[PDB]
Formats: C-alpha cells, sequence, structure tokens
C-alpha cells in the first residue's frame, strides 16, 4: 500500500483505550523537538489538516535533563492550565537549547514572567494541586506507551507516528508527508 506498518507508522502491541485523539510528546532538551516546533511547525501544520472535532494534546517528559527536565514538566503543566503554551514554547525552547540560558527553576519562571504572566499567578499555578494532577496526566500518557524517545506522535491511542520512513531532502515535503500522515491514522 502506500501507507503501510512499519513505514511511516508503527503500531502499537498494546494498545491504549481512552487515549487523546492526537497526542505528541516532547522535551525542550531535545534537539530534534527544537526543530519541529521552531523550524517546522509540525503541530500547526498538522492541525490544519486535521478533520473538524479532532483535538491535539502536547505533553512535556521527565526524561530529558533531569532534575530541569522535571521542572520543565510541571512548567509546561502551568502553561497548559494557563492557556499560555503559545506565548513560552519558543522562549523555553531558546532558552535551554540556544543561549542556554535556563539553568534553574527561577529562570524558567523568569521566562512566563517576561511573556507577561504574573509572578503571583505563576507561583500559585506551579504550587496547585491542578497542576499537580497535571503533572501526572503528563506523566501517565507517556508511561502507558513505554515511552523511550522524543519526539513523538501517537494516534487514537493505537499508531505511532516514524518519521525516519519519509525523505528529509525538503523540510517542507517532510512536513506534509508527516501532517497527512497523521490525518490518514487518523480516518483509520
Amino acid at each position: 500500500a502506500q501507507y503501510e506498518d512499519g513505514k511511516q507508522y508503527t503500531t502499537l502491541e498494546k494498545p491504549v483505550a481512552g487515549a487523546p485523539q492526537v497526542l505528541e510528546f516532547f522535551s525542550f532538551f531535545c534537539p530534534h523537538c527544537y526543530q519541529f516546533e521552531e523550524v517546522l511547525h509540525i503541530s500547526d501544520n498538522v492541525k490544519k489538516k486535521l478533520p473538524e472535532g479532532v483535538k491535539m494534546t502536547k505533553y512535556h517528559v521527565n526524561f530529558m535533563g533531569g532534575d530541569l527536565g522535571k521542572d520543565l514538566t510541571q512548567a509546561w503543566a502551568v502553561a497548559m492550565a494557563l492557556g499560555v503554551e503559545d506565548k513560552v514554547t519558543v522562549p523555553l525552547f531558546e532558552g535551554v537549547q540556544k543561549t542556554q540560558t535556563i539553568r534553574s527553576a527561577s529562570d524558567i519562571r523568569d521566562v512566563f514572567i517576561n511573556a507577561g504572566i504574573k509572578g503571583e499567578e505563576y507561583d500559585a499555578a506551579w504550587n496547585s494541586f491542578v497542576v499537580k494532577s497535571l503533572v501526572a496526566q503528563q506523566e501517565k500518557a507517556a508511561a502507558d506507551v513505554q515511552l523511550r524517545g522524543v519526539p513523538a506522535m501517537f494516534v487514537n491511542g493505537k499508531y505511532q507516528l516514524n518519521p525516519q520512513g519519509m525523505d528529509t531532502s525538503n523540510m517542507d515535503v517532510f512536513v506534509q508527508q508527516y501532517a497527512d500522515t497523521v490525518k490518514y491514522l487518523s480516518e483509520k
């Protein structure tokens, strides 16, 4: 076929029930993830091609960057809770990988302050049990699918995108193949 298990995607041996429709995992320490966000705009191109009524989820992971990695998973929970993902994603990536000015939880916090979230509001979220359960959700989703690498995208808790099996000669063409593949799996 044109789309084949083990080529543009893989199938999970152990499917995950009740999983989000489109589930993406990343880390701010993850170099391909940086590319996916700032150069390829994968999430946004997948959205543009998804059917109506299909929601997209994006979670941070703990397994890169040790202590700062966990802080970032909690910061991403704060970002989801306040709905400020589109204002902190780029400065977090750049702070971790480009300028390397993010070295502590305080530095992460600075990124939110500079993005216009008030200190009082950030600290309240950071320490909230709503953010706690949001951290729990990120961890459980990753645990469910045996996640050992990012970037990763899972569709309907059953299919895992396989970007290694796509052409990377042209960045635009790669992105569309990726997005079309998500759409195909979505309609499966």
